[PDB]
């Protein structure tokens, strides 16, 4: 529909808005380019591995590649909803959020291309719980915003996207990469990419917290909805984590060859810790 | 609705896609930050103008500030339409397109703030023809894509957005800024911004040309639609240009003060030429 007028004609950008300040940080801190990462040692590393050692990292990379692609596509309805609400500074920030995710998609795909598994269909490592989150719950909650931008809808979208997918699963995946492959001295280009992704995703979670909290500030009853929506998704989070753990325990050749001690119980507790920590970052009041 | 699968899990990014190459160029060439522009001399320049010279500058800035804000919001439906079509490389590029427009909004608003007119409502310089394009025709054509992503809808959207708004009006506005203020020595920060904007917008127009031409390549009958949609908006393009000209001719102190021969007939001929050049960037075959 039509534009009634424009904020930067009637007035200016709200220079003190928290999302404008986050937009400014994103420009300053967002200059990295996946095209500059040297994957040449990753290629040699991957080639040096046996077939059974090779597959060890792929379930995780499969989860990330799909995840980054999903969040790239599925942030667009949130940007649209906030734009229609006239929240210009949120929109400015979300352009950096979307461009970040584009780079994240690119980073993992560049890695797959470099190590020679670009032609492999990694969908085999998406179990039912993963599909329930990334193929279904995430796009459903986001696409809802095109026809229902109520506070309930916006909280549910930010919960699934920012607090579960990014704030629980992605953060735990970064930790896992460091606990396993950084200890093995493997895939230095991928691990460089992970470090840049982790920095970007700190801003993304701040936007989710800002968005949920500002709606909770309007009516404390929305706090109960946030907790409920978190708890609804937990079975699929831990169902996917348990699936990745089972795969890891059934193919132990990389851990043995590299004399690693992968504590899968420690990884499980980190996911639980992230989930609970995300809940603690929203307050009823 | 649901994702059926993910391109970067089943395969990789299409590294040779034209919009991937444009995305790569956008990252390499899109590092500028409006927050680094020094507007201190612009502020002194504006303060030194008489009231009658001050307002001479503002119709153009009013047209740009609203325009950049409009195109920042109104690109989201195109990104959604192409995402839904599975055009991943197009989406990656459009994240750079959207973020560029955010910086363009920011640049003009920072200028307005710096020179002391942030509080002034510049909407008074939007005549009926301007409103018909930016308040109405542009958002209508873009929002259509949420419910109708037919080739006809996509061509109309890219025509209004990329070939008229950007390719005819913004390009002529950049030329106009340089014809008036570059020779005068005035507003060096704004002119620095204009130079960065013009570089960004060169990439943007290539996406519009790519998009229109790939649809024309499937059926030459869409070429006649493109020409029709351009001609449909021409009356409002020239109606706005004639309005700005009338404001310019009715206030000549800034030219006299700065020894400018502001050839308003030359600016009009530039707009006509731009319009015809954009039509010629699309080929029937
Ligand atoms: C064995 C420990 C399991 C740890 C959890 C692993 C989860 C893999 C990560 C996939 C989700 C990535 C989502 C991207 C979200 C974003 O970038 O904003
Ligand atoms: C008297 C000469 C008139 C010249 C025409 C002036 C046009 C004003 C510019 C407003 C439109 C800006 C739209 C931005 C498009 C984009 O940024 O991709
Ligand atoms: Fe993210
Ligand atoms: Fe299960
Ligand atoms: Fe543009
Ligand atoms: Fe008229
Ligand atoms: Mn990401
Ligand atoms: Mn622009």
């Amino acid at each position: 529909v039509h534009h009634d007028g424009f904020q930067t004609v009637k007035a200016t950008i709200d220079w003190e808005h928290p999302m404008f300040k986050l937009y400014e940080k994103a420009k300053r801190n967002g200059k990295w380019n996946p095209a500059d990462i040297d994957f040449s040692q990753d290629q040699k590393d991957f080639a040096s591995l046996t077939s059974e050692e090779k597959i060890s990292a792929l379930p995780l990379v499969a989860g990330f590649s799909a995840g980054e692609e999903a969040v790239t596509l599925d942030i667009l309805p949130m940007a649209h909803a906030l734009a229609r609400q006239g929240r210009l500074e949120d929109v400015l920030f979300l352009t950096t959020f979307m461009h970040d995710e584009a780079k994240h998609v690119e980073m993992f795909s560049r890695w797959q291309q470099a190590v020679g598994i670009g032609q492999m269909d990694l969908s085999v490592f998406h179990n039912d719980h993963y599909k329930r989150i990334f193929y279904e719950a995430l796009p459903e909650a986001m696409n809802r915003l095109y026809a229902d931008d109520s506070p309930e809808a916006v909280i549910r979208a930010a919960t699934v996207y920012n607090m579960i997918v990014e704030g629980t699963l992605a953060e735990s995946g970064f930790y896992t990469f460091r606990q396993i492959y950084k200890k093995a001295g493997l895939f230095p280009g991928l691990l460089q990419g992970i470090d840049y992704l982790n920095m970007d995703e700190g801003r993304h979670i701040q936007f989710g917290i800002y968005t949920i909290q500002r709606i909770v500030n309007e009516d404390e009853r929305y706090y109960e909805l946030f907790i409920r929506y978190m708890d609804e998704l937990w079975p699929h989070v831990i169902g996917y984590v348990d699936y990745l753990t089972e795969l890891g325990k059934r193919q132990q050749q990389l851990a043995r060859t590299y004399a690693l001690e992968i504590d899968y119980d420690l990884l499980r507790h980190y996911v639980i810790k992230q989930f609970n920590l995300r809940k603690k970052q929203i307050s009823r009041t």
